[PDB]
């Protein structure tokens, strides 16, 4: 996470605007202005994961300057994906902003155009690996990676929409097993698996045993980045109660609630009325949510940290700590 | 041909696609979900784009090669192009403000979708190289036809941007309405994935991969592309929703349609200023208006004369194509959409 990951991959950022535009022109000037405000936003974790993931799997002898910042092009395709779903959650949550800017639907002249620059920036990734691997081995496997994720993270932005109904969350769906899914599928491919997965293949590691042992980890660290993001949102302006959320405190919430709190959550949960978010804060301070993730942070840390040192098929340890210190 | 048999042979194999993309078993609520999405989305319309894909192939492969396997291939890649077609409809009756795709309500205005329909849209698109990977990894047009899609998604992605820049601040750009914009749309919008895919990927099926029979079959298959695209701007204005199975929106939206920039053409300053007026509002009465405009300037009649002569002109660039292409595959294409009204 240093300041000098982020400026190499930064440097990166404007010949891949220059490979999607310059490299019809109003659209192409208007792609350029959808690429500079959506894609190089946030820390870039998921991108410069990918960096490292590969810094840590290829042989020295072939972390080339040229090398590693292919491994970087491959970051910014992370990055890509994941501002076409980001672009496209902002139209479906009807969210005002996201990191301190506007949504993007919600800019001038933008509106419903949004929704064609979304499929847009995702379609531009595929571009950028035909440019820069179709000459090597791991490209078709790449390809199919991305395609295989893209899928999954669908399938888990569908999943987490069967917790809503009419406006209202549907407290019946808030399991565990159910949140579970939702973040293995909508978060926790797209943004540990498939980094992890692209930095193997362009270290030429094709063992489908190696890929299944780092999933089965990234997999555990996704839960717990996104449980600890969840506990952050309400205790860490958080807006997960209004939006009402399927959120780990929501589901612990309903697990700990007698009759009487389960009626509060039925009345209050996803409301946008002040006094219903102020009242499920206090029901969450009442149900001892902070101690109870406290607990849990404790538990997830010792069960990962024991996984990663059972990690077999001759992979890098070092690797997946590097990604745990991050998140913890 | 186009037949009731090559229909069928084609619909029989869209179950099988179905089981691919959804029979992620310990999330089956999303894809008993997805099968729904599938269902309803995919296999409803006309069909010619897949059907197209699989006469292409019947007539560019070598006889003895066209077992009943081969023709099955065929018959999946045109279902690829299908689930690219109902994703584009789902993701532009949305942006089109529509309210009927295929004689029904528009997938985005079901109760419970709404914007949950731009997922529902990148994921029918992402399912379409689920199946590629199934039936085409393991042989040589695998990366070529995955090239293509990502080409043709990027190109079509790049011609719904132009389209969608006809307004701004809720006015149209009367001024920007040539038909040096409207040919730039049409091509990028609608001729790549409607016409240039379908053959080419029969071909590459066929393994075909001369760049030059290929450059071959784009000239004419822009053409057509462009011919279909006109035929469509009509059918908007001028169509029977109950045969089209849709509400035309291109005035509302301010489109810049063929019927816009022959308008903005024949035009005398007064109806140059209705245009300014009325044209891209949402009020009821300006469709009105504008309609009364079209119809005033003849340009049903336009449409006629425009349709038959580029037929003609079509027909006569076909005759001239050489680099070994079937010339009856192009007059079928041309045969199925001459004088359409859906
Ligand atoms: C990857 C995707 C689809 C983003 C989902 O984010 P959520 O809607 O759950 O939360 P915000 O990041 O918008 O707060
Ligand atoms: C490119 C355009 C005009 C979209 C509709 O295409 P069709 O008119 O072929 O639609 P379906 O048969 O698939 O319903
Ligand atoms: C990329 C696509 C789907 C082309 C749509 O063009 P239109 O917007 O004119 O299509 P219809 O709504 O008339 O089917
Ligand atoms: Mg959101
Ligand atoms: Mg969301
Ligand atoms: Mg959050
Ligand atoms: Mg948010
Ligand atoms: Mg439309
Ligand atoms: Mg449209
Ligand atoms: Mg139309």
């Amino acid at each position: 996470f240093s300041k000098e990951e982020s400026r190499e991959f930064m440097a990166i950022f404007p010949d891949i605007v220059r490979d999607l535009t310059d490299a019809i022109p109003e659209v192409t000037k208007r792609f350029a202005k959808v690429l500079q405000y959506n894609v190089p936003t946030g820390k870039k974790t998921r991108g410069l994961s990918t960096v490292i993931a590969y810094k840590m799997l290829e042989k020295p002898e072939n972390l080339t300057p040229e090398n590693v910042r292919l491994a970087g092009i491959l970051g910014w395709c992370v990055e890509l994906l994941q501002a076409s779903l980001l672009i496209m959650d902002d139209l479906m949550d009807r969210s005002e902003t996201r990191r301190g800017q506007p949504c993007w639907y919600r800019q001038e002249n933008v509106g419903f155009l949004a929704i064609n620059d979304c499929l847009h920036v995702e379609s531009s990734l595929y571009s950028v690996l035909r440019k820069y691997f179709s000459h090597l081995p791991c490209y078709v496997p790449i390809i199919e990676l991305f395609h295989d994720v893209n899928f999954k993270t669908n399938m888990g932005q569908s999943l987490d929409a069967l917790c809503m109904k009419d406006g209202r969350p549907i407290l019946s769906q808030f399991t565990m097993k159910r949140y579970s899914s939702i973040v293995k599928y909508k978060t926790s491919y797209y943004t540990f698996q498939l980094p992890v997965s692209l930095g193997m293949y362009l270290a030429d590691m094709y063992d489908p045993e190696q890929h299944r042992q780092a999933k089965t980890i990234l997999m555990e660290i996704g839960e717990f980045f996104q449980i600890q993001d969840d506990f952050l949102d309400a205790f860490g302006v958080g807006t997960d109660i209004k939006e009402g959320k399927c959120s780990w405190l929501a589901v612990v919430a309903l697990q700990r609630s007698n009759p009487a709190q389960r009626q509060i959550m039925e009345e209050h949960y996803g409301r946008p009325e002040p006094e219903s978010t102020q009242i499920i804060k206090n029901l969450y301070i009442e149900l001892g949510l902070p101690a109870t993730f406290a607990v849990y942070e404790e538990e997830s840390f010792n069960i990962i940290r024991t996984h990663i040192h059972q990690i077999s098929k001759g992979l890098p340890h070092d690797l997946f700590f590097k990604i745990m210190k991050k998140i913890y």
